[PDB]
């Protein structure tokens, strides 16, 4: 089963669950936060996210009079040991409602177990490198008296607070010259920027037809759905098989669908339900074919790669069966390995399909869109997802004790007013 580690923003750093990390895009920078391991592989390091950034943007800040442009900020978020706690048990309770069912845990699952391939295609086929932003981060074992040492770890996420648009959620990978190991078969380290309490709002549901309006009424969504919807696009980057820039252009607007504007492939299968039936087979197709070729393409190192210069503490041989686990390639009896299409298609399958938003919601039983193609809302900002009284592990918000267990009523605007605010 998956752990899911307990502590306060003000434990001792242990340089194990708790240290000092140098963040991916800050590498030999010096600059290092608080990170704490939630789960093995996966970090939580509250702190705004200020990669791209400059510290003004972070503020546009308006006040007396304001009440959109769909964007929201607030310079103060993040702003205190405290909140960074609270951040930190909030976090922490997502995860454990993601835990509660075998599904939520499996992503988790398959997100622990979704090591980075140690290289990026910059890496020679004979060779194993772990010195890259991708594959490593490092930790900060010096004392606090300056003159920095530091130790290269492993990671797999990094769950940073948001950036200056706080309803702005997104999964980012590493690029160089603007080749993405996450989209290359390698994988690499993921990082997120997520803000747990400015949820999102949708209206375009009931997808129930025969009579008028196909049902309208106005919910709010789940945190924790929210979460996982990034984990699945974590998941994908993490197996290197993250869709590339690639825009779809609905060709006609089918009952599910609110809006019309092209979205991203990638969000298509993460979404899952029926959006991906919009994608034309022609290039759901070579989706696929693209996913083999980059696995022929680690395959191929596999059997050719022999020695890690960055690191001569890894056995080759260890590792190199890790991923022979990862990406399910047989081995033969020279002790090469390749790729079993049989087993490739049910990895692909899973990884493609077995994890959507639609289908989660459907087993969690929360309540989401009808479609990926909807109309963007004013957010809402949840008061206290700490309060079991209004979102639990269990139900989230849908709680049988409090009657909001039928119909989401614990989702609907209009009846559980007493769970959220309007922001501004
Ligand atoms: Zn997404």
């Amino acid at each position: 089963p998956v752990t899911i580690n307990n502590f306060n923003y003000n434990d001792p750093i242990d340089n194990n669950n708790i240290i000092m990390m140098e963040p991916p895009f800050a590498r030999g920078t010096g600059r290092y936060y608080k990170a704490f391991k939630i789960t093995d592989r996966i970090w939580i390091i509250p702190e705004r996210y200020t990669f791209g950034y400059k510290p003004e943007d972070f503020n546009k800040s308006s006040g007396i009079f304001n009440r959109d442009v769909c964007e929201y900020y607030d310079p103060d978020y993040l702003n205190t040991n405290d909140k960074k706690n609270i951040f930190l048990q909030t976090m922490i309770k997502l995860f454990n409602r993601i835990k509660s069912k075998p599904l939520g845990e499996k992503l988790l699952e398959m997100i622990i177990n979704g090591i980075p391939y140690l290289g990026d295609r910059r890496v020679p086929l004979e060779e194993f490198n772990t010195n890259i932003a991708s594959v490593t981060v490092n930790k900060l074992i010096s004392n606090p008296g300056e003159v920095e040492r530091k130790k290269g770890i492993f990671a797999n996420l990094i769950i940073f607070g948001p950036g200056p648009v706080l309803n702005e959620n997104e999964t980012i990978d590493i690029g160089i010259q603007n080749h993405f190991a996450s989209r290359e078969g390698f994988g690499g380290i993921m990082q997120m920027k997520f803000c747990p309490e400015y949820v999102s709002v949708f209206n375009n549901v009931q997808e129930n037809k025969g009579a008028s309006i196909f049902n309208r009424r106005g919910y709010f969504s789940d945190p924790a759905l929210i979460l996982m919807h990034e984990l699945i696009h974590v998941l994908h980057g993490l197996y290197g098989i993250k869709v590339d820039d690639l825009p779809i252009v609905p060709n006609e607007k089918k009952f599910f669908m609110q809006s019309t504007d092209a979205i991203q492939a990638e969000e298509l299968y993460t979404f899952g339900g029926q959006d991906p039936s919009i994608i034309t087979p022609s290039t759901d197709k070579s989706i696929y074919d693209k996913v083999l070729q980059n696995f022929r393409g680690i395959v191929d190192r596999l059997n050719k790669v022999l020695v890690c210069i960055s690191d001569p503490n890894i056995n080759i041989n260890i590792y190199k069966n890790k991923f022979k686990d990862k990406y399910k390639f047989v081995e033969d009896s020279e002790g090469k390995y390749s790729i079993d299409v049989e087993s490739f298609d049910k990895l692909y399958k899973s990884l493609m399909f077995g994890f959507t938003e639609t289908n989660i919601a459907e087993n969690y039983k929360i309540k989401t869109r009808a479609s990926y193609f909807s109309d963007s809302l004013p957010p809402v900002k949840i008061k206290n997802l700490l309060d079991n009284e209004i979102y639990t592990i269990e139900e989230g918000f849908n709680i049988s004790d409090k009657d909001m267990e039928k119909e989401y009523r614990g989702q609907n605007k209009a009846i559980n007013k007493q769970a959220y605010e309007e922001i501004s």
